[PDB]
């Protein structure tokens, strides 16, 4: 049986793509830009900050100094961070408590692999914490999704091989980061952007210790 569930946060344990959104809207008001709506958002996802930023500028052909950028990107992580203290248990996806739950009294191992910067504090705010054994630091590794490193990091943490792993993600790049870890991966979203050759859900209220058992098994 797989010995570790390793964990990406968005899309999965909880959705922050909301207020990551309305960061950018309140930065996009405050400097006079118009045209950051849901639909020019969609340009923004898994995009980074600086590109994002720079989607927005173009939006009004706007130059600015590396100072001014450097400031701008500051002031919407600013908002977004400000926006995230809001967070709470009633923002857990649906299936989620139960399966670290039933993870947890099964003795099988439980690892946050995620970009987040926030992961930690998203956790407690969810009232998470004590159900991770380890949360795999991105700021300590070289290269993120699709390249393994996060998912390797975390499997590690735990003191697992990531083969002896499965790892939960709703992205095409943070699914191809698992198999290149050697980990098993189980996507919840559409074949359209995750790919056709791993197993996937449709939302996660499908993620339960009985289903991750039946895959790992036919495996
Ligand atoms: F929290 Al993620 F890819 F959704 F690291
Ligand atoms: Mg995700």
């Amino acid at each position: 049986m797989f010995k570790a569930v390793l964990f990406d946060l968005d899309g999965v344990i909880t959705d922050t793509a909301e207020y990551h959104f309305r960061a950018w809207k309140a930065l996009a008001e405050e400097i006079g830009i118009n045209g950051v709506d849901r639909q020019f958002n969609e340009q923004l996802k898994g995009v980074s900050r600086e590109d994002s930023l720079q989607k927005i500028l173009d939006l009004a052909d706007k130059k600015v100094s590396a100072e001014e950028f450097k400031e701008l990107a500051k002031r919407k992580n600013d908002n977004y961070v400000k926006m995230i203290q809001d967070v709470s248990p009633a923002d857990v996806y649906p299936g989620i408590l139960q399966l670290l739950k039933d993870l947890r009294s099964n003795k099988i191992k439980i690892a946050l692999a995620s970009a987040s910067k926030n992961g930690p504090f998203l956790l407690e705010r969810m009232n998470l914490t004590g159900y991770f054994d380890a949360i795999a630091d991105p700021a300590e590794v070289a290269a993120s999704k699709p390249a393994p490193d996060i998912f390797i990091a975390a499997a590690h943490a735990v003191g697992v091989a990531p083969s002896e792993s499965i790892g939960l993600e709703d992205s095409q790049a943070g699914i191809q980061a698992i198999k290149d870890s050697g980990a098993l991966p189980i996507g919840v979203g559409r074949p359209e952007d995750l790919g056709d050759d791993i197993v996937i859900v449709p939302d996660t209220s499908h993620y339960t210790l009985e289903f991750l058992k039946e895959v790992w098994l036919q495996k």
